[PDB]
Parts: C-alpha cells; sequence; structure tokens
C-alpha cells in the first residue's frame, strides 16, 4: 500500500488552498497542496473584475470602512448569510489586500490628478489630491456606491494567483499536480485525509493527515453553459458529500452572469455594461429601458439576467443553432475607448467569437458564474466531519448567502485562505490522529476495486451522453427562472441519469493517463451535487437572493429564513437528504429587510424581524448617544471572533 | 512532523537484510531498506571463506546430506543453539545457494579430473566424475569432514551481497543510504517502526511500518582488534535493548579468529592455515606441534586462537609497539602455490603489511570476528517486541549457540533472509496496526531534543578517548581467556565509562554531516552493549564454547544449558538485567554430549541428558528396523517448522 503523510493536507491549488497552505507552512507543519492541474492555471486565474476591500484610498472610496462592506454584503445577500461570518471577512480583506501588495501583486495605483470617468449619474471628471498618490486604486464594481474593487489591470485573479502559487513555492509547500482526491478517509465522525487517484500513473494512493482542507472551487460545470473552467466539476464537493456526514449549504443557490459571451461562455467583464454597453435583441432594439426605465442597463445584475430571458421568452431572442441568445453592443463606445479601456473584451470577441467588438455586435446569454452553495463549516471552516476544513467558492462559510457581490469571491477566497488558514494550523498541531491501517487499507482497496470495476463494466450506456444529458436538465430546468412542475421533472431525471451511469461502459482498458476512466467516475459524483441542487431549488417554495420561483415570488422569512443543509447517510438513497439550519435573527447585526435590488414588499416579513430592528435602534441610539464609537457599537450588536493575527483594525487615509 | 510509510521497513542492508526485503517486496508489501552505507558496501561484502551448504556435488562433498550439516552445527554450537532452527536452517542451505546460482551468482564449478588437493591426512590427489562437471563445487572449510563450503572464487561475499542487491533493486525497493535508526517506535509491546537521522541532513524522521526488521550485523566494534567493518557498532543492537522490552541473547558468546593481520586486524582466509600455513613464535620456533602433537597447526579454530594466546602469556611473543603478536609463514608453502591459489593474501600483506608472504612472515594475533550473541527471536524470527523481527548476525535465533561454524554465517545470512522473510511478510501482511500521532511525535520530538542536548553540552569529556577506552578493556578482560576478577573489574570501569558518556562535549555544533554527532550519540549505545556482553560473562560460570572462563574450565550442563537473556526495562539502571532461557533436552535431537574439539570429559554430565539420549538411540532402533527413511526418523525424534514455500526436499547427484 501506498500512504503518504504530512501535518496539513490541501485538496485544491487556488486562491484558497494555496493561501492555506501558506499559513500551515509557515508554523512549520508539513503540507501537502494536492491538485487536478499545476496551481496556476486554477479557475482563480480567469477573474478579471476585480477583489472587493475597504480601502478608502481613491476619490470614490472615501469614507468608505468595515460597515459599509459589511452592509453591502448582508444586504446583497438577501439575509441568506452567517453575518458574523461576513464580518469576519470584511475586516479581513483590506489586510488581505495590503498582503499581497507586501508579496508584489502589481495594484493599479491612484495618480494625482482629474480623471476621465464614467459614473452614469454625473458622468463628470474624478480628481484624486495628492496625498493619495501612489496608493492602490479601486473602480466601480459589484453595483456598490463606494468604489472599493481593486484590481491589477485586467488580470487580477492571475497576478493574485501567481503571487501566492510564488509564496508556497518560497515555503517548501509540496505541492503535487495531475492529483486528484476521488474519496475521504473517516472514521468515528473525523477525517484523517484522503484516497487519491495520480492521474498520470493510475496509483492509488491513501494521502493522511492530522488535518484536512477542500479548497476545490465551484460546481458550474453540472451546467452546459457556465463561465467557469472545464474542472470546475464539484468532485470536492462530491466527496464530502460521500462520507454521509459532511453537509452541503444551500446547493441550490447558483448565480449567473447576463453577459458571457455565447456559446462559449468566455466571460464578457461587466465593465461593458458599466461603461455604456447597450444589450439589443433580434431587431437590434435597446430593450433593458423598456423594462428597467430607470436603472437601464446599469440595473442590477441579478435584474439584467431576469429581464433578459424574460425578453427572450416573449419572442425576441436571436435564433441560433447553439440555442438563443441576445445582442452586447459596445461599438458605441467608440473604437478609441474600447482599444483603451476595453482591449481586453476586443481580443477576446477577436480570438474566438471571431468579430471586432467596435464594429459588431457580440452574442451573449446568462450563464451558471458562481457557486455560493458549498460544503457547510462553522466560522472556523471547520465541517460537521471533525478534521475537515473547507474553504473559498468549495465552502459554504456563507458570508454570500443567496447573492455573492460581485469583487467578494476571490475576496473571500484569501480572507479565508488567511482565517480558515489559521483555524486549520491550530487544529493539525494540537490535534492527535489514531491511524488504523486497518482503516486506511479498506478505503484504499476499496477505490482501487471501484476502478477495476469501472475498467471491466460490460455497461453500455455512454458516459458522454450522460453527462450532457445532466447539463441540458440542469440548464433548462434549474436556471434564473425555476418552477415546481420543471423542477419535478428535473429530479426525476437526474435520478434515472444517476442510476445509469453505474451502467457506464468504457473502452480504454488502460489504468493510467485514461480520460476516459476520469469520465467514469466523476459523472456519478456530478450527479449526486446535481440532486442536491435541484431536489433544493424543488423543495424551497420561495424567491430569494439567485434562487427565483415563478410560482412562489415573495421571500418568505417566515418560513424559510434558513439554510439548506444536504446529506447523503445512506449510500443506497438515490436523492439527496435535506434538513434545514435556521437562522437566529437574535444573532444577526441588520434585522431583514429590503435587499435593494428589485420589487418592494417582496418579502413576508417575519414578526421577529421587527422586535430585533426596534432592539438595535434602540442599542445604536443609547450608544451613539454616549459618545459610542462604531467599534463599540457593532461589538454591543453582535459580537464575532476573529484569530488574534488579524484581530488588528485596518488603518485608513484619514485617520 | 516528517513521517514515512511502508508495510515492510527493514533496519539493515547485508545479505539478510536486503534477502529479507526481496520476500517481502515479491509479494507486493511495499519495503524501504534503511542503511549507514551504499548496502553492497555492507561487511557480508568481506567474507572470502565461503558459504556452508549440504549440496553433495564434488566427490569431498559426497554422501552429504541435511543431517551431517545439522550434526556438524549443533556439536559445534556445543549444545547452546535450538536445534529446531538448526534444522530450518541446514533444509534451506542447499536452496539458496541454488536461489543464487539462478541469480547468477558465479559459484565456483567443478571440473572432471584429477586435482592436487591438501588432505592432510593423505594429501593424494581427487578426482571428479564426469557426471559431477559444471555443478557447485566446495572446499574444507570450517573443520567439517564433509566439504561442503561454496564459494565464487576469492569473493564469495561480495557477488553473493551484489546480486541480492541487484535483485532488490530489480524489485523497485526503496533502498535509502546515510541513514541510521537510532531508535525504535513502540507502544502496548508492540514496534511501529524507528526513529531515524538522515546522516546527511540531519533531519529527524519517522519510518512507520506494520512490520521492522532489523539486520543490523554484528558488534565487534565494540572491541579494539576485531576483523569487522568500522560500521559493527551494534547500534541496531542497542536500540532494540533502548525500548526496554526486547531482549538479547548470548552477548557473551563473541568469536574470534586465530590468523588476522597485526594490528590492522584485515582477515588472512583460514586456507593459509589449510594449506599448510606455519604458526612461529619471536625465535622463529614451529610452536603448535608443542600443544597439539597430533592435530598441530590443523587442530580447531578455537584450540588454535587459544595456544596463540598461551604462547604469548608464557613469554614467547613477538613484541610490538601495538602490542604483542605471533607469526604465520606461508613462504614454506611455495611462491608457485601463493601466486595461484592464494593470491589474494599475497595482496593483502603487500597492500597493507606491506611484506610478501613468499618471502616473509606476516604478524597476527587472534581478534573478534563473529557476533553469536544479538537480538533473541523466537524461530519465526520475531522478538519479544512484537512486530519488530530480527535476522542475520544481529540476531540470536541461535543456530550458533556457543560457537559458530565457519561457513555457516553468511549462509544464515540469506537462510535466515529466506525464512524469516517468509514470516515478516506474512506478519506484515496479515497484521493491523494503530498509528498514534501523539506517539509517533512523542519518540520524534524525544530524538530531536536529544541531539539538540549534545549539541549544546558543555561536558568536557572527549568521546574519542571514551569509545578507545572501551575497547582496550573489552580487549584486555573479555577476549580468549577470561576470568571473575578481570570481568568484574571490566564491568566496573564500563559502568563508570558510560556515565561518563553523558558528559560529553562536542566542538563542531552543526546538526548535518556530523561525524562528531554520530559518535556522540553511538558511544552511549555501544557501551551498553559492551555491558551485556561483559555482565553476562561475568555471571556465566562456565565454559562453553567460545566462552572460556579459567576459573570454571568445564561446560556445565546441569546449571547452564540455557541462554542468556539481556534486557535495559529502566533506563536508569546502568547495569542490564540478565535472566535465563533453560534449554529444554526434551526437545533436541541430538543429547548433549562431547563437541568433538578440547579435552574429553570436560563438561559436568547432566542426567536428562543420559534419559533422552537413551530414548533416541531406542526411536532410532525400532524406527530404522521397521525400514524408515532419515526423514520420518527426523520427524520422530524432533519435528520443526518451515514456511510453506520451503518445506520441500533437497534433490541431490545420486537420488
Ligand atoms: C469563472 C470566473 C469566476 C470569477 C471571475 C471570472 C470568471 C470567468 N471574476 C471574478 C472577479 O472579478 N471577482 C471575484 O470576486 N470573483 C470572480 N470570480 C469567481 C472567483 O474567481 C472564484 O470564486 C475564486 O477564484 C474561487 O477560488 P478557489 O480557490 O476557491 O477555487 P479555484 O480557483 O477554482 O480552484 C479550485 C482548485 O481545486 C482543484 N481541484 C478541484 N477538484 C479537485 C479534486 N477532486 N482533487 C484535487 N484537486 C481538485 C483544482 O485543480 C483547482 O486547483
Ligand atoms: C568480518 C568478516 C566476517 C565474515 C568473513 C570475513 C570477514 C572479514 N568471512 C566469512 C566467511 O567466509 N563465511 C561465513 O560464513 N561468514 C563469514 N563472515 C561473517 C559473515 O560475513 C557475517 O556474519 C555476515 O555477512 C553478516 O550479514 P548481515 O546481513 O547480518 O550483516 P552485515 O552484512 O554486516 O550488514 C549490516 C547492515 O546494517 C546496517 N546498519 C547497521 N547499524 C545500522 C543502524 N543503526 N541504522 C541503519 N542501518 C544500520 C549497515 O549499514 C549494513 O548495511
Ligand atoms: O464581469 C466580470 O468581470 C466579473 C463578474 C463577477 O465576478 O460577477
Ligand atoms: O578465514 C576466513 O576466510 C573466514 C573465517 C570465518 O568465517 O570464520
Ligand atoms: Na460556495
Ligand atoms: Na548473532
Amino acid at each position: 500500500m501506498k500512504v503518504q503523510y504530512c501535518d496539513s493536507l490541501v485538496i485544491g491549488g487556488g486562491l484558497a488552498g494555496l493561501r492555506a497552505a501558506v499559513a500551515t507552512q509557515q508554523k512549520g507543519l508539513s503540507t501537502i497542496v494536492l491538485s487536478l492541474i499545476p496551481v496556476k492555471r486554477s479557475h482563480s486565474a480567469a477573474a478579471q473584475g476585480g477583489m472587493q476591500a475597504s480601502l478608502g484610498n481613491s476619490k470614490m472610496s472615501d469614507g468608505d470602512n468595515e460597515d459599509l462592506h459589511f452592509m453591502d454584503t448582508v444586504k446583497g445577500s438577501d439575509w441568506g448569510c452567517d453575518q458574523k461570518v461576513a464580518r469576519m471577512f470584511v475586516n479581513t480583506a483590506p489586510k488581505a489586500i495590503r498582503e499581497l501588495a507586501a508579496w508584489g501583486v502589481p495594484w493599479t495605483r491612484i495618480h494625482k490628478g482629474d480623471r476621465m470617468a464614467i459614473i452614469n449619474a454625473q458622468k463628470t471628471t474624478i480628481t484624486e489630491e495628492d496625498f493619495r498618490h501612489g496608493l492602490i486604486h479601486s473602480r466601480d464594481f459589484g453595483g456598490t456606491k463606494k468604489w472599493r474593487t481593486c484590481y491589477t489591470a485586467d488580470a487580477t485573479g492571475h497576478t493574485m494567483l501567481f503571487a501566492v502559487a510564488n509564496e508556497c513555492l518560497k515555503l517548501g509547500v509540496s505541492i503535487q499536480d495531475r492529483k486528484e482526491a476521488i474519496a475521504l478517509i473517516h472514521q468515528d465522525g473525523k477525517c484523517y485525509g484522503a484516497v487519491v487517484r495520480d492521474l498520470v500513473t493510475g496509483d492509488i494512493i491513501a494521502y493522511v493527515a492530522k488535518g484536512t482542507l477542500i479548497a476545490t472551487g465551484g460546481y458550474g460545470r453540472i451546467y452546459k453553459n457556465t463561465t467557469n473552467a472545464v474542472v470546475c466539476e464539484g468532485t470536492g464537493t462530491a466527496i464530502a458529500l460521500e462520507t454521509g456526514i459532511a453537509q452541503l449549504g444551500n446547493m441550490e443557490a447558483v448565480q449567473f452572469h447576463p453577459t458571457p459571451l455565447f456559446p462559449s461562455g468566455i466571460l464578457l467583464t461587466e465593465g461593458c455594461r458599466g461603461d455604456g454597453g447597450i444589450l439589443r435583441d433580434v431587431d437590434g432594439h435597446r430593450f433593458m429601458p423598456d423594462y428597467e426605465p430607470e436603472k437601464k442597463e446599469l440595473a442590477s445584475r441579478d435584474v439584467v439576467s431576469r429581464r433578459m430571458i424574460e425578453h427572450i421568452r416573449k419572442g425576441k431572442g436571436v435564433q441560433s443553432p447553439y440555442g438563443q441568445h441576445l445582442w452586447l453592443d459596445i461599438s458605441i463606445l467608440g473604437r478609441k475607448h474600447i482599444e483603451t479601456n476595453l482591449r481586453d473584451v476586443q481580443e477576446i470577441c477577436e480570438y474566438f467569437a471571431g468579430i471586432d467588438p467596435a464594429e459588431k455586435w457580440a452574442p451573449v446569454l446568462p450563464m451558471q458564474h458562481y457557486s455560493m452553495g458549498g460544503i457547510r463549516t462553522d466560522y472556523r471552516g471547520e465541517a460537521k466531519l471533525k478534521g475537515l476544513f473547507s474553504a473559498g467558492e468549495a465552502a459554504c462559510w456563507d458570508m454570500h448567502g443567496f447573492n455573492r457581490l460581485g469583487g467578494n469571491s476571490v475576496s473571500e477566497a484569501v480572507v479565508a485562505g488567511m482565517i480558515v488558514g489559521e483555524y486549520f494550523a491550530e487544529h493539525c498541531a494540537n490535534t492527535q490522529v489514531d491511524l488504523e491501517t486497518k482503516t486506511l487499507e479498506k478505503f484504499v482497496k476499496g477505490q482501487e476495486a471501484y476502478m477495476k470495476s469501472l475498467v471491466e463494466s460490460k455497461g453500455t450506456e455512454d458516459v458522454f451522453k450522460i453527462k450532457n444529458r445532466m447539463k441540458d436538465v440542469m440548464d433548462d430546468n434549474v436556471g434564473i427562472f425555476r418552477d415546481g412542475p420543471h423542477l419535478e421533472k428535473a429530479v426525476k431525471e437526474l435520478e434515472e441519469l444517476y442510476k445509469k451511469s453505474k451502467n457506464v461502459g468504457i473502452k480504454n482498458k488502460r489504468l493510467h493517463a485514461n480520460p476516459e476512466l476520469e469520465e467514469a467516475y466523476r459523472v456519478p459524483m456530478m450527479l449526486k451535487v446535481a440532486l442536491c441542487v435541484a431536489k433544493g431549488a424543488l423543495d424551497r417554495t420561495e424567491s430569494r437572493g439567485a434562487h427565483n420561483r415563478e410560482d412562489y415570488p415573495k421571500r418568505d422569512d417566515i418560513n424559510w429564513l434558513n439554510r439548506t443543509l444536504a446529506s447523503w447517510p445512506n449510500p443506497e438513497q438515490t436523492l439527496p437528504t435535506l434538513e434545514y439550519e435556521a437562522l437566529d435573527v437574535n444573532e444577526m447585526e441588520i434585522a431583514p429587510g429590503y435587499r435593494g435590488y428589485g420589487a418592494k414588499g417582496n418579502y413576508i416579513e417575519n414578526p421577529l424581524s421587527v422586535k430585533r430592528q426596534e432592539e438595535i435602534d434602540k442599542i445604536q441610539s443609547e450608544l451613539e448617544a454616549a459618545g459610542k464609537d462604531r467599534h463599540a457599537i457593532q461589538e454591543a450588536l453582535m459580537p464575532y471572533e476573529l484569530p488574534a493575527k488579524y484581530k488588528a483594525r485596518n488603518e485608513r487615509l484619514g485617520d
């Protein structure tokens, strides 16, 4: 038997995984990072929007702080987030940016002087004072009033990922790629590591550790149309689910992006619309103004996606051999503007769409983009399975709830990497594990037997046909608009698809470097993940954040102010077990109310919300009257935890 | 913490360790072989005499079989051996030779025709029939009537070691050199591996395994004068002893060689005397005939060493700046004979002694050569500490007792490697271990702390001065001739030396590649081993095999027909704890009697021996009368165990 030991095992080499590995390796814990691919190629590298952090350096960022970022995050989540977690996040995001700047990330900087900027309310000029020169800049992204999205020109995710990966190399972290975790090793409710398949040699190996952290990213590829890399298939989510102990949170909470290029899904940054981009239909008609006379194309991202689909259903969509879509017109912004501020989007349209955005329109359609759902953890990042932690998009730390803020996800990856990293480090250094070879052998032999069964299967089902049907079902029934009747149909077909996945037969019999065998075991995992998403959507009879039920259009704070917890205790069951974790209003700093975007009064008010709100107004008044600062007030409303290393305040330009 | 896992951990890369590793690796168990040095440089490489095995191919080997080899072995051991083990050995030695021949070992072969040979009783010509041509040859070695010592010209140990090492490379065994086991990891009476110090980097690593085997060789270097390589210091013996559970067997049983070159200890093969070599004193007087009128220089090796020392004590020794010695004269054998049959010994004397043996005499003196004592095991090779096995010279499997047959030790290394290898393999595949990180950390941190304490010690003792004094004490008081008064003195000084070893101070503070630090932790271990040898000799008031007590010249089968078991349960005690394992005469195939060499009636007969002897004669008579073969008779006298793979009979030329 092949066994590899390390003190801290990290599954996933994206921003979250690598940053957590820095946290453990720096304190002397031997750590291994496993990844399907070279870590610098992780999906995190594709982020071009930027990272949200309340620095308050620039003119449009002036006055920004933890409280404003916090409020944007909670209201954005439509109150589905754990507010204590959101607080931990907002207070640490500024330090993440500054640590990355220290590690060489080339953040775009502010230069003194006037600036030609777009505000879309007063597209006047912006002036940056001399005392702001040379500090980290920020731009308008995510719909926040205060511009706090930091960026390194047009490749933020790229530079951030490279810096963290390089720090891992500096520290001697063992980075082992083309390695896939296919099962978690657990006994007595504790996680002791993972069974890993070497993608090159086919070897099945047991990686044991005192603590294991899953930072495997999102599960967007269960959808046919997604902005996600082809490796974002949620197998990390599935291995946690297959332990029958760890639970998945809000898997039905999936966010879509309104303007990905159709049908590839290659992202066309929000900056297109933010700069003045126009959405048009089959007749070239600018339609957003018809639905949003006021906000128009500058409406909430959430709203734009919905209107686009509505317009398509009204029969104004553009027919295509790949389906229906709409048009994005940025040529109206001028050729000079595109070749200086949108030079990247220009290359994308030319390279893949074979068009020049300065002359022709780009085909677009809303597509899956971010996975709010994930492995459920406490505030420390630990799952129900002891010793198993999760961070990044793969987790449901839940600072996002049912709608993540644009710019908050790459921010969360590094922030969680830092915070969960500390708690993960503490766990690995303080816990003592009992590694029974009997258990290791059971799990390893169990997967070797499984690979053999797949290679010898005389089944007649085609793995790709099954996978493709799964993706169509998800796109057609679990998209922007959902309803009970279609969701019931989806759950039934997915369950049928799952059962047929076991009758798959492959042509290539080799155990090494076999992409066919890879699909053979990944697809069944994806189907189970899809079932959690679909079933979760079916049972959640309300409309919250990104989850929109046409048959239940209102947010129900009375019966649904909770979080969906999915599990798969019995390996024989063909549907996921769903339970619910109630959100205690008494522990909220901001009581449930209007989210800001969408129709008003579109939510069933909960009496407990009114009580808490009053209680909050009271506490604020008294404390604010006694000349108490925002910090002491925050503490009295909702105290939260933070590792000692990050409990310090964030200095700002103007203190 | 650094941890390495394998199913089968082998400590020692000599013939025994490597052969055992072949046994485990061939059945799919991941195995690691740790060694202080590249494995092909192990002491096993120095064997030039040959390997004993009852093939019966040659004329002088005609009629030889397991029974004759068995009898030579038991009588040679002066009845201190476990006869069942000796049986396991003799029946397997023939297969070891044949397996090695299959692996390419270039055994010297028989060619048809007459041959100029020395018999020393009738130095006539020997004829080899045509049906013997091309089969494995054998020579006169070890004083056995039947010539059964196989050899590959003059480098038998060398070719054997290389073949086994190469098989390990073929099988993918992980060979990790410049790695030293400094402690065994154990809990609840079970061995889970060893703490290892990387000699190059200084890293302390835990090697965990389901089973651990120690094949670390002899402890000859505790003596000033020894034929052993400088790495034969018995640290393997010491780490087993330091667990406080494993016991060491007959540590006082040390064998000397009569003709090593003085004062280097470079071995001058027994062939010198066997061919007609003459021992002379200070006046050039051939003295052996004076002590052994009959056998003369062709007397038992055991007897030659004793007479040489006796002659020296009578004042006929040659004075030298390194001590007293005697002369070996082979020039009388002729120049032509030396440059064809003893070309090797000629090179040795010229290369190191700066003399031509065909013209001048070689300085010689008896010196420590083989370690019969070692880690005590059952017949399977397992020690009292469960999961810990031992094989080769490092063990006391005890097929040797108080006197090993010349040629039986390289034979045992491979044979035990085969047999203990099978049982070791079975244990590793069938047992299930509970590896607690709490325990691993305790042992690893314990040794890191120890290395640090050695580097920071402000002691003023000199490690080399202590080591050298230990070696002088052993040579002066625990050599060929021993007595209570001197042994008491030795035990006292050694105990004093041990206590002072703790106040050693070293100059070089680095933790990596530090030969001074190496001596700092090895010497204390050697001292504990030396104490087991010295104390064991002091308490054993009898003369048996190689252990000669001048104050107790007789073999005592009444009070000493047993085996000395040494342990060190309390890490505070400064002397070893000695217990005794009694040899059951009822389980002996050959009852105690005359050993063949030395004075007759020099043993206190035990009544139980007489009873058993009669019982044996009776069983033999009845069975032999009923036309029963030697096999059935053997079974009725003393049944023994053997792995299924080796329970087959040995085909011979003449069946
Ligand atoms: C898709 C996307 C997302 C995105 C974005 C643009 C695109 C095209 N722009 C963003 C932006 O401007 N601002 C922002 O805040 N977020 C933006 N996002 C989303 C964001 O980039 C992601 O949420 C974030 O990068 C996620 O980071 P995370 O560290 O969690 O995950 P990852 O980078 O995807 O890496 C996952 C790693 O896991 C390995 N893996 C996966 N499964 C396995 C198994 N089974 N075994 C072993 N390793 C596994 C992957 O190989 C990878 O390294
Ligand atoms: C010294 C000698 C012995 C000898 C002989 C000639 C000489 C000069 N001629 C012989 C002969 O003709 N016929 C015969 O039957 N025996 C003869 N012998 C004795 C015989 O060679 C030995 O008994 C035999 O070779 C012993 O084999 P074994 O496999 O037991 O041991 P080894 O070869 O000495 O190797 C020991 C290994 O252990 C490693 N080691 C030791 N301590 C440690 C620690 N602490 N950690 C890690 N590794 C360790 C050594 O490095 C080595 O590889
Ligand atoms: O439009 C983009 O660049 C990113 C959008 C998002 O992360 O939501
Ligand atoms: O004389 C030698 O070559 C070996 C002697 C021995 O192994 O006893
Ligand atoms: Na998530
Ligand atoms: Na021994």
